[PDB]
């Protein structure tokens, strides 16, 4: 081969990025990097004035580890699959309101990403007006699609429309 394309599943949890991915793969290779983190606490009697304070000291572990994780998630990425559901309003809005956050790079270095409205195929479910989410896409001047990880509905669509996008900034980068 000739590229190496980095792409990523970004989202809110149940939104359907691993089934998403599964359906647009159609092999098996997917090797796993897990890590263990959490929380904890300790305690200690303490005797105020006459009153008798228990006290809970909280703690966590393993977000160094996590933070390394998180840069490996993000190193050298140069496509987001932004992708909510289309029957769950709040992944929409969490969407548009992490977009409003996100800090312009450079042209060249800024990554391609493609709106992504999965589970299409329960309109019976639907919360998400098309017209806001097609607004979002407008407003940062970015494609968008109504997708469906069972069906197959616009999944290949979706991800090659995102390498256009990666392959037409290299053109005019390298
Ligand atoms: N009907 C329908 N269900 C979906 C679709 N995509 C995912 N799901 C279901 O929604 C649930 C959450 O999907 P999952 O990929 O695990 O969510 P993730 O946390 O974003 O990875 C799963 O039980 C999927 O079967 C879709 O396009 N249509
Ligand atoms: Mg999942």
């Amino acid at each position: 081969y000739d590229y190496l394309i980095k792409l990523l599943a970004l989202g809110d949890s149940g939104v359907g990025k691993t089934t998403f991915l599964y359906r647009y793969t159609d092999n098996k290779f997917n090797p796993k990097f897990i890590t263990t983190v959490g929380i904890d606490f300790r305690e200690k009697r303490v005797v105020y004035d006459a009153f008798k304070v228990h006290l809970q000291l909280w703690d966590t572990a393993g977000l160094e580890r996590f933070r390394s994780l998180t840069t490996a998630f993000f190193r050298d990425a140069m496509g987001f699959l932004l992708m909510f559901d289309l029957t769950s309003q709040q992944s929409f809005l969490n969407v548009r309101n992490w977009m409003s956050q996100l800090q312009a790079n450079a042209y060249c270095e800024n990554p391609d990403i493609v709106l992504i409205g999965n589970k299409a195929d329960l309109p019976d479910q639907r919360e998400v007006n098309e017209r806001q989410a097609r607004e979002l896409a407008e407003k940062y001047g970015i494609p968008y699609f109504e997708t469906s990880a069972a069906t197959g509905q616009n999944v290949e669509k979706s991800v090659e429309t995102l390498l256009d996008l990666i392959m037409k900034r290299m053109e005019k980068c390298v």
